[PDB]
């Protein structure tokens, strides 16, 4: 729902105090035996405050779902992971966590965070700015432990703990970017007092070695890694609102709440509301789809909303909610479309180029396509005709963008081919190039279902008289194709359009180390541009080829400022920018888009949001905030 940073602070915002703290009745019985201090100690002086999803919840319950055995580690992560800044729920904005506020200083160079004095760990011992800076240096800046670097460690930066409650990340300079990373990543640290004993920086080696079993721990990272393994190890100290409490090869896994948690309600209830979740290990799909349809899963969204892509399945938790004692929830997969299309605008043949980089040509190209049909038959109708960018509820979402010439004109487009002086052949079938030759070219796909999408397209581009056929190549033929230039048009999916930042690619040239399709073949060019003017020590070498068009050297250079500016106003601003620049360009043509990507919660499950766009990036369903999901009693 929505945080307020402290107790006071939410005062401020709402006139309400909370004045008095509350407990589940497990804890009360446990404080009573006199194995648990009481929440008032137990919480720190200043406890993240959490508006419901839906309403102030009720403590108690087994939130039954099922996984697939460790393996399945990311599920358990995503429900259990907590951040010094959560993000919103639609993705854009950083919102209070274990910080309870931050500080952006020297240009996106420093990064201070506030944390909150009397947070301890699930054991009991206290939380502090110490465990941040041993989870950087001795964890993620450790060799051993940690062979491959994360971007942000790569980018070089010193972290200090100014006192036991406040962190200071410094980088070499301006770094914008971090504040993206907080809210994904790991940043809360890890148990350093739980830790240090099997760690040789902090340990004698000998005595590592006798905590080493054989056949098992061949060297002391295997030993670490199994002592700082969230999943595996019953005894790791953790932030999270539950710990494990069962072995995971177990049939059932089973977390329970931690008596620690440093978040409450609005009414001062500490979280999490629920007592223990529970998974079941089962073999398969079809095993989870039985269980959701049969109201033996209380609330997940997991592997319930890759089957709810395919229609046989969402028909089938549809049609057994009011049986199965459940809700479905429409949430949405984060893709600007299914299936979308670049042309090769570095393309070989100068005529073919020509005709492919006039906007013109790509407007009537997208007109062309009834995007209502596609949805009916191929996505049975589900979900979305669009084209083809960030989708709806996400921070920089464009609707004008959504809308580009997204209508089913064909008359429009027809009309459009007509004024670049694309004359219809003899026979009116299809149009002609300058040279004479017939307008033709090759649609390249790699799977079943693309081929079907474009297969369809083939006729609605047939009636603006431009042919095409449709090409099927296995996944790696298609990406030495790619790399090669040696194409006319290439279709691939667009996710990650929600928040496109931490995958920058498809709307920023350059902004990666590997292109998207439609701006590849300007790949030699929009590296030189970037080691010109950015860096800006330039090379001596001129590369040949097509130069890319001014206004995506533009694109490049509005990346470049968003990396280097913090406050999200700006950003905002800067995204639109880009988002204009594509809405005028139109080098990606998508149909439809926003996947159906369902979730089931009983009806008596509450605090579970209605809509959600779903992403890795947004740890989806920590998106959701799990936390503050209850089970009436």
């Amino acid at each position: 729902g929505a945080m307020g940073a402290t107790p006071e602070e939410y005062y401020k915002a709402t006139g309400k105090k909370i004045t008095e703290y509350h407990e589940s009745p497990m804890l009360t019985k446990l404080v009573e035996e006199g194995k648990l201090p009481p929440v008032e100690q137990r919480l720190p002086e200043e406890p993240l405050v959490v508006q419901p999803v839906e309403k102030v919840g009720q403590f108690g319950g087994t939130w039954r779902r099922v996984w697939k055995g460790p393996s399945d580690r990311w599920g358990i992560s995503k429900l259990i992971e907590v951040k010094l800044a959560f993000w919103d729920k639609e993705g854009g904005k950083l919102v209070p966590g274990l910080a309870k506020s931050w500080e952006v200083l020297e240009n996106g160079r420093v990064y201070i965070f506030h944390l909150r004095k009397g947070v301890k760990w699930s054991d009991g011992a206290p939380y502090t700015a110490h465990d941040i800076v041993f989870w950087v240096n001795d964890i993620v800046g450790n060799d051993d432990i940690t062979p491959s670097k994360p971007d942000w460690y790569n980018i070089g930066v010193k972290v200090e703990a100014l006192d036991d409650y406040t962190v200071k990340f410094e980088f070499s300079k301006p770094y914008g970017l971090f504040l993206l990373k907080v809210p994904y990543g790991g940043f809360t640290g890890a148990p350093a007092h739980y830790l240090k004993q099997f760690h040789p920086k902090y340990t004698p080696m000998e005595e590592i070695e006798k905590k080493m079993v054989e056949g098992v721990h061949n060297t002391w990272v295997d030993l670490f890694n199994d002592k700082n393994d969230f999943l595996e190890n019953t005894e790791l100290p953790t932030l999270s609102p539950w710990k494990p409490i069962t072995d995971p090869t177990e049939q059932f896994y089973i977390l329970e709440r931690n008596p620690y948690f440093w978040a409450v309600d609005i009414e001062g209830n500490q979280l999490p509301y629920i007592d223990y979740v529970r998974h079941e290990y089962v073999k398969n799909d079809e095993v989870i789809l039985l269980k959701a349809i049969s109201g033996e899963i209380d609330m997940q969204w997991r592997h319930i909303g890759g089957l709810g892509a395919g229609a046989g399945n969402f028909t089938l938790l549809m049609e057994n909610s009011q049986s199965g004692g459940y809700r479905v929830l429409k949430w949405i997969a984060a893709n600007g479309s299914a299936s979308r299309i670049s042309l090769n605008y570095a393309h070989s043949d100068e005529v073919l180029r020509k005709v492919f980089n006039d906007v013109r040509f790509r407007q009537a190209l997208s007109l062309a396509i009834n995007r209502e049909e596609i949805n009916e038959i191929l996505f049975n109708g589900l979900a979305e005709p669009r084209q083809a960018s960030l989708v709806s509820g996400s921070p920089y979402f464009d609707p004008e963008w959504e809308k580009a010439y997204a209508e089913y004109d064909p008359d429009r487009a027809n009309k459009l081919l007509d004024e670049m002086g694309l004359k219809w052949d003899d026979k009116h079938e299809y149009r002609l190039l300058p040279d004479g030759r017939p307008l033709r070219f090759t649609i390249t796909v790699t799977g079943q279902f693309h081929v079907d999408v474009w297969t369809m397209v083939k006729e609605y581009w047939k009636q603006i008289g431009v042919w095409v056929e449709i090409e099927n190549l296995e996944r790696s033929l298609f990406y030495e194709r790619a790399d090669a230039g040696d194409f006319d048009a290439m279709v691939w999916n667009m996710d990650r359009a929600a928040q496109p930042l931490s995958s920058p690619m498809v709307i920023f040239p350059g902004s990666e180390n590997i292109a998207d399709f439609w701006y590849i073949g300007w790949s030699g060019w929009i590296s030189y541009y970037i080691d010109k003017n950015i860096r800006g020590v330039e090379p001596e070498e001129v590369p040949e080829g097509p130069e890319p068009p001014e206004v995506v050297y533009r694109l490049v250079d509005l990346y470049y400022q968003i990396a280097s500016t913090p406050d999200p106003d700006k950003i905002k601003e800067l995204m639109a920018e880009a988002t204009k620049i594509h809405r005028e360009n139109l080098w990606m043509i998508g149909t439809v888009g926003e996947d159906l990507s369902p979730a089931i919660a009983k009806n008596n499950f509450r605090n579970v949001p209605e809509f959600l766009v779903t992403d890795d990036v947004l740890r989806t369903p920590l998106n959701a905030m799990p936390m503050q999901f209850f089970i009436e009693q």
